[PDB]
């Protein structure tokens, strides 16, 4: 042990640390600085940037004994305070920045460390900056990150006012549409917001930390577990197994398809008698640490007869494959899409037919944040778990028989939470927890390591794609074929519904009269497959939008005229036989003309025979709500104070459940006069909030929304007084007249799709748009840059711009990672941010451009869609359609990596 005087934020501590001992975790267990944010813990992200004697360095990275006596050290705690904000953190709130807001510390105090070096940073300064202190960022594409640097720097360096930092109201009070900064964003930028990690710091002693025993092969028989040697190693509480489960031991799916050959109790909590894949938990030390916990959990040991691993859809879908789950063959799940006309006879007397095989792969959701959630057994002898659930109502009923506990006896809450794309739309540790807990007795706490965030947490599933278009000479697409496989891992959980998505996807943004097509779920040894924004439409979209610029070369025409020609008009009907409930993509379509012929024009002159340039269109559509008659429910409830707070249970991954609600609220309640600074949200809690649904399908702004302004439509009848105006809340009680209004909403016109025919109206409201990709093709290492993207969106109407750019931004973000980098097929390699392909600023263009081409929905609240995974459904098509008119190369297969990309550039 070492003491080491130095000063932290101004001022002076006097440290005692291990010389050895992480900066990080100096900083955040023994001071108490958790603004420091840890995510990768390995030096990649930037999370944990602070500021070292003038130098940005990663916490995580850094040992106490490169710490010298009276060094100086900035945290974001030294940045900036709620009452004293910095001019970068205002800056950050102002332009949306913070979404999930887990990047932001370091990213504010890594910008600090460069506006000390650099005052006046052009923003190529910014993003190489924040590519040399390798400042990674999930939520926001970039973009509004430097915008908010440059702002803060000309603040600082005189040049602008800093109350041009504040917020101005539109002058008409109206908070809708507006940019208006989520309620969120003060906390996020000062490190004052309580993750999961952070609240286990904090959380007392006697407070059990936990570490998971996983199966170190992918496919396996358990004989028996060891836990003789954990138990005398220090800090060890005890070892829990599947015997020390209350329940049935397994996760069910809940609404499992009749036509599904499994009963959907596939899924165990605590490993018994299988390994299903690499990562399966098989046992839980509990531990005063979890240092010790994971030191103990590493000689627990198991013993295994491995069996031989079905490690893609193909192998496990073969007519000689040995059943997984004995008693369910791999293949479990089948979904026909019967439409119009017999295709056959069709696609032998059109003029042109095209074909192609294609693949979309397990893209890994990497959150800044790895997964974490504790559990306890409350006062009331409920069992209580927070974590990074999405949908907490949802995932009760999934695990509570598991447990072994009854609905009411569970709570389920939502931390705050550093992104998840998706993956929680799973349960991933929660019942884990729940059974710690019960065991126990005691309060526990369990973090992933990112490697354990990787390997062990659901992922995107692979689709392998057979596509087929018959058209006329003109254009005119008269049918279409096809066949998708869905490697869903061994956990059948939402696979048959995934597999649905394809009937209603693939040629989705056209009229095709006549389609026959067939999706299979597969059960394989790979990662369970967990939702990924979007959701079937990266992958079915990837195909159809591929296959329509491969229609077009075939005739001789304009990819993008060829979608112009066919996109959806009034008449027509998507692929499920349901009429658009708005047509807007012809207008988007002809506003992006120009700027499509723009770009082609620069492409070729620019063009040089290294470097080739390129663009490539696409179009996306997703629907706003989960399948059938989806419904949200919300409360509007006047305090005594004056204020009204909305409960929901929205889950917010980072996208703006905060927003939303405030500004849905506002906007609803605009009668009454109520400012936005009056309105407050709820954390998603199972006890004390409604069933507002998963934050799932891009559909809270829709049902949540519809749901909240009918509350507060509600409550506004409620407050009106007789003769015009409206009654206080101590005039309402007086008057024994209640002040908690409830307010329902249901997507009364939509029906599940058919299990024959794969007909029917799942949702009510879609998402529109049209993608264009700018690419720069090298082609002697095969390596491609994205220099511009654009989207044509329609969303209906914005309830806040901040939230549905910055959600844009993200979205076509992870599309180029997708495109171009992405994936999770070696275990090991790609359990990495940079080994799996993560997209940092470089690899992102500042040229991210948004045209909003809004089309008020019927059933919107205000008109809106929603817009999570609009940005999702096809940028990797128009990226791979950009390098395809670069060089003439099509990428079937992706991600585009460099070598396959060269190997068909030399072909
Ligand atoms: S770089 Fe330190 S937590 Fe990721
Ligand atoms: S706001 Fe950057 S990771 Fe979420
Ligand atoms: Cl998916
Ligand atoms: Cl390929
Ligand atoms: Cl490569
Ligand atoms: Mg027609
Ligand atoms: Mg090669």
């Amino acid at each position: 042990m070492i003491q080491k005087v130095i000063t932290v934020n101004g001022i002076e501590q006097n440290l005692f640390v291990d010389a050895e001992a992480l900066l990080s975790d100096v900083l955040r267990q023994q001071l108490g600085l958790t603004g420091v944010k840890v995510g990768c813990e390995q030096g990649q992200c930037g999370a944990c940037s602070v500021i070292l004697d003038g130098k940005v360095v990663r916490a995580c990275v850094t040992k106490m004994k490169r710490v010298a006596d009276g060094a100086q050290i900035t945290t974001i705690e030294g940045v900036g305070q709620p009452e004293n904000l910095h001019p970068l953190q205002k800056a950050w709130v102002l332009h949306g920045g913070a979404q999930c807001g887990f990047c932001s510390p370091g990213f504010i105090v890594s910008a600090k460390g460069l506006l000390d070096t650099n005052a006046d940073p052009s923003r190529e300064d910014v993003r190489d900056w924040f590519q040399k202190h390798r400042n990674a960022c999930r939520c926001t594409g970039y973009k509004p990150l430097v915008d908010a640097v440059m702002d803060a720097a000309a603040v600082i360096n005189g040049k602008k006012p800093e109350t041009d930092l504040e917020f101005k109201m539109p002058a008409d009070g109206r908070i809708w549409g507006s940019k208006y900064p989520r309620p969120t964003a003060v906390a996020k930028v000062t490190g004052t917001l309580d993750y999961g990690a952070d609240l286990g710091l904090k959380m007392p002693a006697g407070t059990l930390h936990l570490a998971m025993v996983q199966a170190k092969v992918s496919h396996a028989n358990i004989k028996g577990i060891d836990t003789s040697e954990a138990l005398t190693m220090p800090g060890v509480h005890s070892v829990i197994t599947h015997k020390d489960v209350k329940g049935k031991n397994r996760i069910t799916g809940l609404i499992t398809f009749p036509t599904n050959k499994g009963d959907g109790w596939d899924r165990p909590i605590l490993c018994d008698e299988k390994v299903f894949q690499y990562g399966d938990c098989i046992a839980l030390v509990c531990a005063d640490s979890e240092a010790n916990a994971r030191a103990a959990a590493e000689k627990v040991k198991v013993d295994l007869e491995e069996l031989p691993a079905y490690m893609s859809g193909p192998a496990a879908a073969a007519e000689d494959a040995i059943e997984i789950h004995p008693g369910t063959p791999n293949v479990y799940f089948e979904q026909p899409i019967v439409k119009g006309e017999d295709t056959g006879p069709i696609f032998a007397s059109a003029d042109v037919t095209v074909e192609g095989d294609f693949y979309v792969g397990r893209q890994p959701h990497m959150p800044i944040e790895p997964d974490v959630a504790f559990a306890y057994m409350g006062d009331d002898g409920k069992c209580y778990i927070h974590s990074k659930s999405i949908g907490v109502h949802l995932h009760l009923y999934m695990i509570a028989p598991g447990v072994g506990l009854e609905p009411d006896q569970l709570v389920l809450v939502a931390n705050p939470m550093g992104g998840t794309f998706g993956y929680k739309f799973s349960p991933t540790s929660e019942a884990l927890v729940a059974v710690a807990a019960m065991a126990t007795g005691r309060p526990v706490h369990l973090r992933y390591n990112y490697q354990q965030q990787q390997q062990y947490t659901g992922k995107r599933s692979p689709w392998e794609m057979n596509v087929k278009f018959a058209a006329k000479k003109d254009g005119t697409l008269l049918a279409m074929e096809s066949d998708w496989l869905v490697d869903h891992g061994p956990y059948s959980e939402f696979g048959d519904l995934l597999t649905l998505r394809g009937a209603q996807f693939i040629g989705a943004g056209y009229n095709i009269p006549n389609i026959r097509g067939l999706g299979r779920t597969v059960a394989t040894n790979h990662v369970w497959g967990s939702a990924f924004r979007g959701y079937g439409a990266p992958q079915s979209m990837f195909a159809s939008e591929c296959l329509m610029d491969m229609l077009a070369e075939k005739l001789g025409m304009d990819p993008l005229e060829l979608r112009y020609k066919n996109a959806y008009r009034p008449g027509d009907t998507n692929p499920t036989g349901q009429e658009p409930e708005v047509f807007s993509l012809p207008d988007m379509i002809d506003q992006l003309r120009p700027k499509y012929q723009a770009a082609l024009e620069k492409a070729q002159k620019e063009s040089t025979a290294t470097h080739k340039k390129g663009v490539g269109i696409s179009i996306g559509v997703y629907g706003s709500g989960l399948d059938g008659p989806d419904a949200s429910e919300a409360w509007a409830e006047l305090n005594a104070d004056g204020t009204i707070t909305v409960h929901t249970a929205w889950e917010d991954h980072g996208q703006g459940a905060d927003i939303g609600c405030v500004g849905t609220a506002h906007e609803a309640l605009r009668p009454m006069g109520v400012a936005p600074e009056k309105i407050k949200f709820t954390w998603p809690n199972t006890a004390t909030t409604p069933n507002s649904g998963p934050s799932g399908g891009s559909r809270q702004q829709v049902m949540t929304g519809n749901a909240i302004r009918v509350a507060c439509e509600n409550l506004l009848k409620a407050c009106e007084k007789p003769g015009g105006g409206y009654y206080t809340y101590d005039e309402l009680k007086a008057a024994d007249k209640p002040t908690k209004i409830t307010g329902n909403w249901t997507a009364s016109g939509a029906t599940h799709c058919d299990a024959v025919t794969g007909l029917g109206k799942p949702f009510v409201v879609y998402m529109y748009g049209v993608f264009m990709a700018e690419v720069t093709v090298d082609v002697a290492t095969g390596q491609t840059t994205v220099d511009g993207m654009t989207l044509m969106a329609d969303l209906g109407s914005l309830c806040n711009q901040l939230a549905t750019d910055g959600q844009i931004y993200g979205g076509l973000a992870q599309g180029i990672g997708l495109a171009l980098s992405e994936d999770f097929e070696d275990i090991k390699k790609h359990a990495t941010l940079v080994g799996a392909g993560f997209p940092f600023i470089k690899q992102i263009p500042d040229k991210l451009d948004i045209v909003y081409v809004n089309h008020p929905r019927p059933d919107g609240p205000f008109g809106a869609s929603g817009v999570g995974e609009l940005p999702l459904t096809s940028p990797h098509a128009a990226i791979i359609n950009a390098i395809k008119s670069a060089t003439g190369v099509r990428i079937y297969r992706l991600p585009a990596y460099p070598e396959k990309v060269l190997e068909a550039l030399k072909a």
